């Protein structure tokens, strides 16, 4: 009982990114080509040892058609059981984060064709994982990764998140937070995202927020974090689906007052649908980052095919 | 509907590489040991849409026994739709020289025992394809690839072709068109190939001729080109299936007469075919290259075993 | 009539490696975190060609569920023949020595979980096996890797074993013979181990004894070798499966009298099994190298899932 299971998805995009310095534009970067939005190729499969209690594993990797990936496992595989009791699993994992909103719906490469800047910090971790069943639409989980897996100038890193669904409703819950980390040092860091909305069939609509804190090793050891919002909606008409996403963050906050500047996004978009499976997409974003006075602003157009077989 | 494809083969191969530096024998070079000839694993599927639109994809992958390769998709892999109107692709692609001839039949590692050195023009790239359907034995093909795929010193290239199948005729041509390149630069730079024979049943001979022009970026700015044609022929006694072919390559031209040298070689092999599958395969093969004078001559001997899964 | 088989494995470890300096204790190294045993997928398939020869092909890989792992064959594949004749390959092998004892049952990463310390020599090579049918419980196999596969440093190997089974007895022999070898050179350097015991249902224990020798490139040309032995013994009870094992290395033999240190190790286990193909598996181990006034002492834990696909 195995199964050969994969998704391949690419497209034509093109983009433009204007930089501004204060008094005028300083230096524009265009770029036009095909891309691969990510396709992944997988195994997966599961045995019944009886008195439901059952084994799964996976693995998965990517598989660009460009042929720019390479290796065994680099996407969420894992071995596990799964039970009444729940299913838990052990192996490199989606963080419990990860798998909290569907906070980019987007096929894209580029990260101005979908609502990439506030998923930066959802990661894959070598890690346990528990899963809970549902119970009136409640469901939660629990994750851990130890110091040696994280790596000598990194600290174990405690995950959780619920779930809560009452028919159309929804709502979720993922937090991280790691003891010690480190760049090219920070300390106790957690963040947190809340997201709800509504999803029946035809009628999308959801909105979550991720708040970030992090200790600057400084010598002020200067307080620091982050805030970032998100909406998307779309519905759908026939074979047609129209969305459209927006997001925002506000400036950090570094010492006391916010220092940081904020960026501004917003998606709109198509997807057509031939099959259940196959299904052709089309994308256009806009993007400015930073201060009105000196900033950044970046636009650009994705279109695309997929097959989930 | 997905479908595991590969081929898988590979066996003894041995060479010997002679040096002349006009007056005589400089250096010798043999070598003997066994290599994989280029075994890949793929997975291709597709699905009905309906009204006779059908979608395609496809992930290949070079799988030498030998472990020596790495990586998802960097062979032919794409995801494209498929109907009466054609069938339209993207992705990495062969490039439609590539598919024009079946230039080279051999399985070998060694370029001495397949006619490889008018081969090496054919190339895979990240393109877009059109491939049309056949009325009376005429297909025609076109793809292009854009600047950015290609990269900062490279242009885009457009490749054209088209096919002809009388029964036992059949004639094909394939052109590539790319405005800039570069090596560790020429410009304008084509190639046009053609290639006719007969392939029916017990019965294969062919030829083909190929032109490459380009134009060096040299203080002279001196238009250079070359030619190469090879003609092969086999035949089918029951179940063992003689072949032999031929190469040469006329003088390259540079700025006005022909500089550079010409290479001939020839290669004469043989197949025994257990199954419409396995296949097993034995080849010798012989090559001069430059000047009468002062040369270079080798020799190879490739004995193969292929399984077609 | 191809077959997608693999194994999938991981679970939690932990080490702590104590060095000793003639006086006292000089550096502990405690590690601890969860690692991948050492899962794989791989591809083997066969086709029937008639009067009971039959072709056979695999391309395995290392698939480690942290991501580690890259490319493609990594581990043992091939392609070769099956006949009454025999079953004769080529590729890249298991090499002789490495089929002979099942020196290590153990699953894990770390070398204190598992008699790892006397596999250290079995190996997999570009080669070719002829792998001998079995007569009475005897079967007989040899193999070569020629001079260019191995290298420019190295030297072609020859690898022959014998095998012998009369219902729960058996013995297996394997040797290797290279005539050139380097490191970062040794010469004419030979192995031959010995295993037997007794393996019905319900009763495993075993025994075996491998010498190594290699004369050194020294300016005193030193013979040198080493000796190693490991007894391991296991019994099932229902479900459950304890065992262990024991090595020992008596000290290398330098130009005359030994002079090299020698390890001890033993290893105590158990595996529970909920089904044929999935088992539930933990481990300690102790080690201890080097003499007893100046030494290197180890232990570690391991406990993991296993599930054979």
């Amino acid at each position: 009982d195995v199964t050969l299971y994969g998704t391949i998805k690419a497209g034509v995009e093109t983009s433009r990114s204007v930089f501004h310095q204060n008094g005028q534009v300083t230096e524009v970067t265009t770029a036009t080509g095909i891309v691969d939005l990510g396709s992944k190729i997988g195994f997966k499969g599961q045995e019944d040892l009886g008195n439901g209690l059952k084994a799964i594993w996976q693995v998965e990797q990517k598989a660009s058609i460009a042929g720019t990936d390479s290796g065994w496992g680099n996407r969420q595989s894992f071995i596990g059981l799964k039970g009444g009791f729940g299913k838990l699993r052990v192996g490199r994992l989606n963080s419990v984060l990860k798998d909290t909103g569907d906070i980019n719906p987007w096929d894209s490469k580029s990260d101005y064709l979908g609502v990439n800047k506030i998923a930066e910090p959802e990661a894959r971790l070598i890690s346990v994982r528990y899963d809970s069943p549902e119970f009136a639409g409640l469901s939660g989980s629990v994750q851990y990764a130890l110091n040696d897996n994280a790596g000598r100038h990194n600290s174990e890193s405690y995950h959780a998140g619920f779930n809560y669904k009452n028919g159309g409703f929804f709502v979720q819950y993922g937090g991280a937070y790691k003891r010690h980390h480190q760049v090219q040092n920070i300390e106790k860091y957690q963040i947190h995202r809340l997201v709800s909305g509504y999803d029946n069939d035809a009628l999308y609509a959801s909105v979550a927020v991720q708040q970030q804190d992090a200790k600057l090793t400084d010598a002020s050891n200067s307080h620091n974090s982050q805030t970032e919002v998100a909406a998307t909606l779309a519905y759908r008409f026939g074979n047609v689906t129209p969305r459209v996403s927006y997001a925002h963050g506000f400036k950090g906050l570094v010492d006391d007052a916010d220092i940081g500047n904020e960026y501004d996004q917003v998606v709109v978009g198509a997807e057509y649908d031939f099959s259940k499976r196959t299904s052709a997409l089309v994308s256009a974003g806009w993007l400015q980052e930073g201060k009105g006075e000196n900033k950044f602003v970046a636009t650009a157009g994705g279109v695309g095919l997929r097959h989930k077989f």
